[PDB]
């Protein structure tokens, strides 16, 4: 009944945002570990599902093309200004990669090279919400596990938007429907395993403990450290995932989040050993990296992890 659009099918429900290549590469992002909602359905053509609507992103050189799915029995048009405002948004669009890029390059050697191949890498603006219980997702994980324990959770729980071809697109369920004292229970049916204890907590910690999801909107605007000290007081949120939910979905982009992978990057391209692994010595990383890249260190580790996954 209804199938996913592409820009030589259907190109009468397109509409563009001017974005060079250089600014945005959707494969560089959209599937790099910052979100795990997108899929390259068709060749260049990413949908995903995006504030409770189905969204399908494609680019060409100097041109953003995106067209949206409401699925509501409506009659189907082009996005609208605000849903524009909200892609927009999204990507942050208003800060220049470019300058941020070069400004990086000047203090290191080491981004400059792999800022060569490597351009149109940026941080998302993501919903507090889902950022968390993801995250939570990722501990000892990888991105294609990730990305079924998300798509399952949200089939469970989230209510369903559309769907397209064969795959059926639900949006983020809220902390009630997560707080239930059935939903541990479902969870680790979907596959979580001690995740799921994780996640079921932390809902039910934020609505009891913390007054619902106003909370992480106070984060977005309170200091970086408040939030990561407040975060961290989560079941299943240690200093990775603050930092992780800090840079992505709170507005932090100073915050560098520590692993063990990060671990192997700094030591192997860096030289970087501890002055002063441990909680310890990953936030003296954190502070290196800070220190070197400044306050957009978070968008500078971005580059790196995703040119560190692409070979
Ligand atoms: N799944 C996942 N994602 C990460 N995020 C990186 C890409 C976006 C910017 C921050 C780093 C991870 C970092 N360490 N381990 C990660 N796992
Ligand atoms: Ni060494």
């Amino acid at each position: 009944h209804m199938r996913h659009r592409t820009l030589s099918s259907s190109p009468a429900l397109w509409a563009s945002i001017p974005c060079p290549r250089s600014e945005l590469r959707l494969d560089l992002v959209l599937a790099s570990g910052q979100s795990f909602r997108w899929k390259e359905q068709s060749p260049a053509h990413w949908s995903g599902v995006l504030a409770d609507q189905v969204w399908t992103l494609t680019q060409t050189e100097d041109q953003l093309y995106c067209t949206v799915y409401r699925g509501d029995d409506s009659q189907v048009s082009r996005p609208t200004l605000e849903e524009l405002e909200t892609l927009h948004k999204y990507f942050q669009l208003d800060v220049s990669l470019a300058q941020l890029y070069s400004h990086w390059a000047s203090v290191d050697s080491h981004f400059q090279r792999v800022a060569q191949k490597f351009q149109g890498v940026r941080l998302l603006r993501q919903d507090p919400t889902e950022c968390l219980f993801s995250f939570i997702c990722s501990s000892n994980n990888n991105i294609a596990r990730i990305t079924g324990m998300v798509e399952r959770l949200c089939q469970a729980f989230g209510p369903r938007l559309i769907q397209l071809d064969d795959v059926t697109y639900h949006g983020f369920p809220n902390l009630h429907a997560l707080a239930g004292p059935e939903a541990e229970t479902h969870l680790r049916k979907l596959g979580l395993g001690y995740r799921a204890r994780y996640v079921r907590a932390s809902a039910k910690a934020i609505l009891e403990e913390q007054g619902g999801p106003a909370w992480l909107q106070q984060l977005r605007v309170a200091p970086y450290e408040e939030a990561h000290k407040a975060l961290c007081t989560l079941p299943g949120v240690g200093a990775k995932v603050a930092d992780c939910i800090c840079l992505m979905a709170l507005d932090k982009p100073q915050a560098v989040p520590v692993d063990v992978h990060v671990w192997q990057i700094a030591h192997r391209d860096y030289g970087w050993h501890p002055k002063t692994p441990s909680p310890l010595a990953n936030k003296e990383l954190g502070n290196f990296f800070r220190n070197l890249w400044g306050p957009y260190a978070g968008w500078a580790q971005a580059v790196l992890f995703s040119a560190d996954l692409r070979q």
